[PDB]
């Protein structure tokens, strides 16, 4: 097993804060995950821990990170010495994992675009539901199915889009954060029909598309139309899914 993210390491944090992008995929998750006061918390492809360490910072109980990056993982690790937070680590595959534990919320910040296939995906699908209670939910934040690079590059709001090629029923991008230097990576689009396939084959009975909440306050501080290509060709959605 390999990890991009190993090449990338403390460049992500770097991206995170530069890219336009960034404070609306963090207001929309919160949007979606709302209290966490007491609940047990598995952040998967945690990257430095962000999403987990915000969530022990707004009442969370336990909280447990897992990516498949040994270099993230480091970089997690160190953050929360410096902080003295109580987050623990691992470092799995979570196509290939086996539960690590019972939680109220699973949140996926970026992971289910990584699945290389759609058996993979479908894997990923099953680890998150036979990791959570059965009134637990995930909150997750995938690229859009409907993106089309014809349709606008998102370099602008920090992630240049290198091409769009046919991979197996879906499609791999090429891309690179916007960073100094640019940080290469890669991603997959999978279709809404395998997305909910996959959601309803793991278990999972309801669950909902939500769309990146952009506010008044984003659209004043950039110039006229910057958001257009963000909004009407979105790369990036949120969903919920429910046992
Ligand atoms: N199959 C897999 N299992 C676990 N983590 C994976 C994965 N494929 C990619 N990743 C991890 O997914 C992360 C995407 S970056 C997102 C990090 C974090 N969720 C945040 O938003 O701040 C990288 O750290 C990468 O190593
Ligand atoms: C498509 N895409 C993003 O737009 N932003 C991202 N931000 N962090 C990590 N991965 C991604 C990603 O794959």
């Amino acid at each position: 097993t390999t990890a991009r993210y190993d090449s990338i390491g403390g460049l992500f944090e770097d991206f995170t804060q530069s890219a336009a992008q960034r404070a609306i995929e963090v207001r929309t998750i919160f949007h979606m995950i709302g209290d966490v006061s007491g609940k047990s918390v598995l952040d998967l492809a945690c990257g430095f821990g962000f999403f987990g360490r915000e969530i022990y910072r707004r009442g969370a109980a336990k909280v447990v990170g897992v990516d498949i990056s040994e270099k993230m993982i480091e970089l997690a690790r160190e953050e929360s010495r410096k902080y003295g937070d109580p987050l623990e680590f691992h470092v799995r595959d979570v196509a290939n994992m086996e539960p690590l534990g019972q939680f109220d919320l699973v949140n996926a910040a970026w992971l289910f675009n990584y699945a290389d296939s759609v058996e993979n995906l479908r894997k990923m699908f099953k680890v998150v539901r036979a990791s959570l209670k059965p009134d637990g939910k995930l909150v997750a934040y995938t690229v859009d199915p409907d993106f089309s690079l014809a349709k606008g590059n998102f370099a602008k709001y920090g992630v240049n889009v290198l091409n769009e090629r046919a991979w197996g029923p879906g499609y791999r991008h090429d891309a690179e954060f916007v960073t100094d230097p640019p940080s290469q990576f890669s991603f997959y689009r999978w279709s809404r029909a395998d997305y909910e396939s996959a959601i309803a084959d793991a278990g999972f009975s309801h669950f909902e598309w939500q769309k990146p909440l952009l506010e008044a306050d984003d659209i004043a501080t950039h110039p006229p139309g910057f958001w257009d290509v963000f909004q009407n060709n979105c790369l990036q959605t949120g969903l919920v899914c429910k046992p």
